[PDB]
């Protein structure tokens, strides 16, 4: 027993980081048959990133400007092209490593592993979700760019995540594997502005039925609430309001631990309104959201790859 943040393992995405070279801009790609994706944003000097037009530099480079490599062993780029802001190099060898993938767009409050590299070699694995704004809190360094958040169900890795760029705030921005932002970003040296962010609720509600799963029950209440009521609460403390879907992803948990979903929301209440009075709930003082439906039934299943 025992609750962690577990990140999936790595090894499936090691096996395609690319260090990716433009005039002097260096940073991460990912090597997936013949192809290479990255930030398009390597085709800039820092010079550019005040206002680029990504179209204009582009067209004043050839392929013989990328140089690709796996760890030692180079690519041939014989092809580029820009999809949104990620870019697309046609290299002469298909990845002899490149695992069963997809690409897929995450919506907010999912989680995800991210895999942080520096030219092309990886340094950290670490599990975090996309934050209702759009945003994540990672830890990216200069040269960063272009690692990659993924999900690993049995065979398949799916992509979900490229990092482009810090926000003044210190949080982080990025897009899909098709190079669109999650969120109003751009790539841009600019300031901008996340939203307000929020706690996924149902979020908070997994992470509570995994304390109880583990011994920790003081929370535990003796009040129901209804759905309305609790979103009265909810709203108030800059919660994602509650909806019925979120009850039904919440059944199995609410099956195996035998408290009503309801319930666990009255609690929660009860946490929200009176503080936690410094206790903790399986080693945090305060309320853990990053942890959907899915992460709490993989630890407690020890799913495997
Ligand atoms: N010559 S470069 O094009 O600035 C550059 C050079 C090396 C590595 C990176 C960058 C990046 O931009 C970059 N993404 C980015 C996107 C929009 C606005 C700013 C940045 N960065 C943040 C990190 N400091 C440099 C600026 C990621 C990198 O890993």
């Amino acid at each position: 027993s025992g609750f962690r943040k577990m990140a999936f393992p790595s090894g499936k995405v090691e096996g395609c980081m690319v260090q990716v070279t433009c005039g002097t801009t260096t940073l991460n790609g990912l090597w997936l048959d013949d192809v290479v994706y990255c930030p398009r944003h390597v085709i800039c000097t820092s010079e550019d990133m005040l206002n680029p037009n990504y179209e204009d530099l582009l067209i004043r480079k050839s392929n013989h400007n990328f140089l690709v490599q796996a760890g030692n062993v180079q690519l041939r780029v014989i092809g580029h092209s820009m999809q949104n802001c990620v870019l697309k190099l046609k290299v002469d060898t298909a990845n002899p490593k490149t695992p069963k993938y997809k690409f897929v767009r995450i919506q907010p409050g999912q989680t995800f592993s991210v895999l942080a590299c520096y030219n092309g070699s990886p340094s950290g694995v670490y599990q975090c979700a996309m934050r209702p704004n759009f945003t994540i809190k990672g830890s990216f360094l200069n040269g960063s760019c272009g690692s990659v958040g993924f999900n690993i169900d049995y065979d398949c890795v799916s992509f979900c995540y490229m990092h482009h760029m810090e926000l003044p705030t210190g949080v982080h921005a990025g897009t899909d594997l098709e190079g669109n932002f999650y969120g109003p970003f751009v790539d841009r040296q600019t300031a901008q502005a996340a939203g307000t962010d929020t706690t996924i609720t149902v979020n908070v509600l997994a992470w509570l039925y995994a304390a109880v799963i583990n011994g920790d029950r003081w929370f535990l209440n003796r009040f129901t609430t209804t759905l309305n009521d609790f979103n009265l609460v909810a709203m108030k403390y800059n919660y994602e309001p509650l909806t019925q879907d979120h009850v039904d992803i919440l059944g199995p948990l609410s099956a195996q631990t035998g408290i009503a979903v309801l319930d666990m929301c009255a609690s929660l209440k009860e946490l929200l309104q009176n503080g936690m009075n410094g206790r903790t709930i399986l080693g945090s003082a305060l309320l853990e959201d990053e942890f959907t439906p899915f992460d709490v039934v993989r630890q407690c299943s020890g799913v495997t790859f």
